[PDB]
């Protein structure tokens, strides 16, 4: 192998401007990066900027330097849609015709009224909500008629809540099982089913830990399946594994924060294992891109900054560090969906000893699953090309 260890890190949904495909999706003029740039009257990332993150493209307090530490380029996504597992599964070596849906409106009658018919029970909410602002709305109906609850995020799930001494957990289970039978259907592709068990009293109900999710598999086997399958180590951190439904993973370690993300990537560096390492930091998303909070969203990106120079100083001569995104969520723009953006990719080890250049704009993800399984040796996707040999 070039390189022992390869360690990828998603940061999840930080765009870099829309993509050529962008009016498609109401995406013009969207920019996640940039638009933060500009409310934080210029963002301190200076350890992205020395990777060259300012060499793909200047924004305010980002500027290119002279010599970057590593290679960089953006990369346009070639898939239909833009959402969390399209992104992912195309990153690791696949394409994807059909999307998975938002519902900022909540489900389509003809879903929630044949859930109905097979479940005999009344559904109640059928709107986009925290599982706090659900529960101290609906919890007590919920327990009084053994209706189910179900509600949305910004993404694309499909959420059942129901009081675990009024619905048997065994039943609500059984419950979402057939919730996931009839999402698999392009009328209403939901990439995610969750059991949202709770307990309480009227003014006091608290979400349980029996929560549990039902994913779809990536529609084909991906780079992470071929390395597993040659025997190397595929390390997952945070969301990963349940993106991919476990699909190529030896080793799962949830994660609480970005923080802690990084912490669990400094643990990985600290491991003898010869693979891939591939990080998911969430927050991006999750709390600050959905919410629309471009203020949260700064903070974080210069949090997650400042961690850096420890990875620099772990990166072994023939370790391999990739950073990119899998989508934009632009915090200054209409409505709560994902925006259609090309996302950075910067790619570092110590052993380029003469800094890194502009690499080809990647016209998939699927460039980085090519890049990880050329390194390895193992069986090339279908979609994209490596750029291992420009390394
Ligand atoms: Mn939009
Ligand atoms: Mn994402
Ligand atoms: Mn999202
Ligand atoms: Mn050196
Ligand atoms: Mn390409």
């Amino acid at each position: 192998n070039k390189y022992k260890r390869i360690f990828l890190v998603v940061m999840d949904s930080v765009g870099i401007g829309e993509a050529p495909d962008a009016e498609q999706f109401g995406d013009l003029g969207s920019d996640t990066i940039g638009h933060i740039a500009e409310h934080m009257n210029g963002l301190q990332m200076p350890n992205m900027v020395k990777l060259g993150l300012g060499n793909i493209r200047e924004m305010k307090g980002i500027s290119k330097v002279e010599k970057p530490l590593g290679y960089y380029t953006k990369m346009q996504e070639k898939s239909t849609g833009k959402d969390e597992m399209t992104g992912h599964w195309e990153i690791m070596g696949l394409y994807i015709d059909t999307p998975f849906q938002v519902f900022p409106e909540g489900f389509p009658k003809e879903l929630l009224d044949e859930l109905e018919e097979k479940t005999g029970r009344k559904i109640i909410g059928n709107k986009p909500a925290s599982g706090t602002e659900i529960l101290d709305e609906l919890g007590q109906e919920q327990m009084e008629t053994g209706s189910l609850i179900v509600y949305t995020s910004a993404d694309s799930v499909l959420q059942i809540a129901a009081h675990e001494e009024v619905v048997p957990l065994d039943e609500l289970y059984k419950i979402c099982k057939i919730a996931r039978e009839l999402t698999l259907d392009e009328k209403y592709m939901v990439g995610r089913v969750i059991a949202r068990p709770f307990v309480g009293e009227p003014g006091n109900f608290t979400r349980t830990p029996n929560r549990h999710d039902y994913a779809l598999k990536p529609f084909g086997r991906t780079v992470m399946n071929e390395l597993k399958d040659s025997d190397y180590d595929v390390i997952a951190i945070g969301k990963i594994s349940d993106i991919y439904d476990g699909e190529g993973v030896t080793e799962s370690l949830r994660t609480k924060s970005n923080m802690d993300g990084m912490d669990k990537l400094v643990d990985t560096l600290n491991m003898d294992f010869t693979g891939l390492s591939f990080l998911n930091l969430v927050d991006f998303d999750a709390l600050f891109g959905h919410r629309r909070d471009p203020q949260g969203y700064g903070e974080a990106l210069q949090e997650y900054d400042a961690r850096l120079p420890e990875v620099f100083a772990k990166l072994k001569e023939d370790d391999l560090l990739l950073i990119t995104a899998d989508h934009g969520n632009d915090p200054i723009h209409p409505g709560t969906d994902h925006t259609r953006e090309y996302v950075p990719l910067l790619a570092y080890s110590p052993s380029m000893k003469e800094g890194g250049q502009e690499l080809p704009l990647r016209q998939t993800f699927a460039d980085i699953g090519a890049t990880v399984a050329e390194n390895f040796g193992v069986k090339m996707p279908e979609y994209g090309t490596s750029f291992l040999n420009e390394l």
